[PDB]
């Protein structure tokens, strides 16, 4: 499933409901520490409509536990992110992913 780890507190109260647009800046690691994706590197905050399936599940059910301002650590196994046949060239097969996700606001 989802492990969720905080790093910093978040407000404590608001927290993402489906249908609303969740305003994120992530970093993701595989297992052994190596990063394969940033939005902290582009420099520009990644969103995504919760509920719309349009990220991995660890992040729907993830996120959502999550308040705004929070920053933590994901942990998500290869069932909650991309199986048994990852992303060739990117995320290996049966892959445990850690993500470090910080909730900017909600929109
Ligand atoms: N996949």
């Amino acid at each position: 499933g989802v492990q969720v780890e905080t790093i910093s507190p978040g407000d404590g109260r608001t927290f993402p409901k489906r249908g609303q647009t969740c305003v994120v800046h992530y970093t993701g690691m595989l297992e052994d520490g190596k990063k394969f994706d940033s939005s902290r590197d582009r420099n520009k905050p990644f969103k995504f409509m919760l509920g719309k399936q349009e990220v991995i599940r660890g992040w729907e059910e993830g996120v959502a536990q999550m308040s705004v301002g929070q920053r933590a650590k994901l942990t998500i196994s290869p069932d909650y992110a991309y199986g048994a046949t990852g992303h060739p060239g990117i995320i290996p097969p049966h892959a445990t992913l850690v993500f470090d996700v910080e909730l900017l606001k909600l929109e």
